[PDB]
This record gives structure tokens, sequence and C-alpha cells, in this order.
């Protein structure tokens, strides 16, 4: 039993909710919140820009030190950093950004990072400003993640289509 509330159940392990991941994070304080990161950990917009704003830019400061030490992530890769005031940890996961021409096949690799954590709060990878079809992202999530994932979908209109079309 966990404190995630109001979710619709999709499969043995995936739950979905029309919700602002920022507001969900502050309420639940999950062990892991997933960020929709880029390889440079430049949290400018989309989910990343909003999460970073909620940390008063502490996420960006920590991220800049991470990159200065380690260099960029791989598309499909991840790193674990602090969750600041939002969660214990933030798993920064880089899905492909279609508006950069990145290969969509890497979306499965991106979701595989979730399997290293028993429970996560997350957005749909490569959705929003990364330019992938969220219906496809949800399908890859369900077919790749085996740990318990609670998906927050910000757009209510998008949320209803994912459910009604869900196979
Ligand atoms: C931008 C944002 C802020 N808080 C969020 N919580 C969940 N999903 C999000 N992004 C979804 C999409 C499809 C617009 O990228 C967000
Ligand atoms: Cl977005």
């Amino acid at each position: 039993v966990n404190s995630f509330s109001g979710y619709l159940k999709l499969t043995d392990n995936v739950y979905i909710k029309n919700a602002d991941i920022v507001e969900e994070a502050k309420k639940v304080k999950p062990t892991v919140v997933v960020n929709a990161a880029n390889v440079y950990l430049k949290h400018g917009g989309g989910v990343a820009g909003a999460l970073n704003k909620a940390t008063n830019n502490a996420m960006q400061v920590e991220s800049d030190d991470y990159i200065a030490t380690n260099g960029p992530l791989k598309v499909g890769g991840s790193c674990v950093l602090s969750g600041h005031n939002l969660a214990k940890h933030c798993l920064h996961v880089v899905g492909p950004n279609v508006n950069k021409g990145e290969d969509i096949q890497l979306l499965k690799s991106a979701y595989e990072n979730f399997n290293q954590h028993e429970v996560l709060l997350a957005p749909l990878l490569s959705a929003g400003i990364f330019g992938a079809d969220p219906i496809h992202s949800l399908r890859v999530c369900v077919d790749t993640v085996r740990t318990n994932v609670y998906l927050a979908v910000f757009d209510k209109n998008l949320y209803d289509k994912l459910v009604s079309s869900f196979l």
C-alpha cells in the first residue's frame, strides 16, 4: 500500500491520473520522481522547466555540477540526483526529442531506466515538447516498465484520450 491516490489502474503495475506532476510530487513526496530530462540537464521548459522552478532552481544548480563532472547523458539514459523538496530522489531520464530528429526506438531504452526503482512518479517520456505521440509513449511504458509506475498527465484532454484508446 502506498499514498498515491485517485489514479486509474491500467495494468498490473501502471496507474494514470490527470495531474500536475509538480503538485503531485509536493503532496506525495515519493521516493522517486522522474524528470523529462535532456542530455545537458538544462531544465528550461516542459516538465523539466516546471520541476526545476518548484525547487527554486536548486535542481538546475545541482545538475550543472553533475554535467561539469560527468559530461552529458546519453539519449535513452538517466542519472539519479536529489529530489530536493519534491521527492527523495529525482531520476532524470532522457527520452528522444522528435523535434531534434532523435530516434524514437530509444524510447524503450529510456523507460528501461524505470525498472531500477520499485515505485516511481513519472510523466510520459518524449511527450509534450519532445514531440512524440503520447499514445505511443504510454504503450511503450506499459510494455517496458515492470516496476510500479504512477503516471501524471497534465492535459485533461490528453488524459481522456489515453484511457479511452488504451488497449
Ligand atoms: C509541463 C508539465 C508540468 N507539469 C506536468 N505534469 C505532467 N506532465 C507534464 N507534461 C506533459 C506534456 C504532454 C505537456 O509534456 C507537465
Ligand atoms: Cl511538455
